[PDB]
């Protein structure tokens, strides 16, 4: 039931919730399919250099090349249900429901990880100046450094569900499970 | 670092906040209602919906605020906070609307039939899928319509409501 997504070259990519995840041309025959453990909850993210990356409900993140080969994959506890985010630096990041916040180099290594109390359940967001902000079902935004350490947590009542944003004035704001919007200044 | 300003509603935030051009934030609630808040963290206005607001609102460039609900209607909001005008679907819509280049609103909806209403409100055309369509459209760089898997086959929907192919 995810949102699918289309390349650079018009190819059309999607997760199934029947475990594949397919790859289909515009006329609608299939490319190639890549199937993962579990079925697939994120709609996948296209890499600047025209990876193709996903998530995946078997706790992996998979790198997918255009003619479909595999780049390499990774490791996360538990399942991961929000789509992956690139930076500038092609830095992937990613969160898990094992309640970890994940940069993988784009070469397949882990960079760092982050971890907050609960599951993660949102894609996270960087900011302009490069700051990584993630809400955490722990009820806590989190806004954590380039170099894989904390900068600040933001705490809130209930569970953080959904993506924050950024103003142009650099405020982050971002609904709460608890009833309240916050506004946060960096 | 620090909290500028907290505003409450009754009920849960689900899905993002979303901010206009003049910086106004725009979010919806689990309570119903829709709240249009200033950059100072004042209530400029809210609107009254049945049930709740699932997905998050979006804003075309009208500057016209279209968000779903789970009473099953679209709704179009006046940035003056009064409705533009409603649309019926069976069930509650969950995915967000969506607008193309030519202005029309799309949006799913559980009731298993993918809408495009014209930008004045009236219904362009339904298509019907089986199952209850929970994936917000998308659209292709030649107009090509997309839709989610209502039950694991993909749509692919042509502009003037007929059909390219399933999968």
């Amino acid at each position: 039931e995810a949102s699918p997504v289309i390349g650079e070259d018009g190819t059309i990519y999607v997760g199934s919730n029947d475990g594949h995840l397919y790859a289909i041309n515009p006329d609608g025959t299939e490319k190639w399919r890549f199937k993962t453990g579990k079925a697939i909850e994120a709609s996948p993210v296209i890499g600047e250099d025209g990876t193709i990356y996903v998530g995946s409900n078997d706790g992996h993140l998979y790198a997918i090349n255009p003619d479909g080969t595999e780049k390499w994959r990774f490791k996360t506890g538990k399942a991961i249900e929000a789509s992956p985010v690139i930076g500038e630096d092609g830095t992937i990041y990613v969160g898990s429901n094992d309640g970890h916040l994940y940069a993988i180099n784009p070469d397949g290594t882990e960079k760092w990880r982050f971890k907050t109390g609960k599951a993660i359940e949102a894609s996270p967001v960087i900011g302009e100046d490069g700051t990584i902000y993630v809400g955490s079902n722990d009820g806590h935004l989190y806004a954590i450094n380039p170099d894989g350490t904390e900068k600040w947590r933001f705490k809130t009542g209930k569970a953080i569900e959904a993506s924050p944003v950024i103003g142009e004035d650099g405020t982050i704001y971002v609904g709460s499970n608890d009833g309240h919007l916050y506004a946060i200044n960096p």
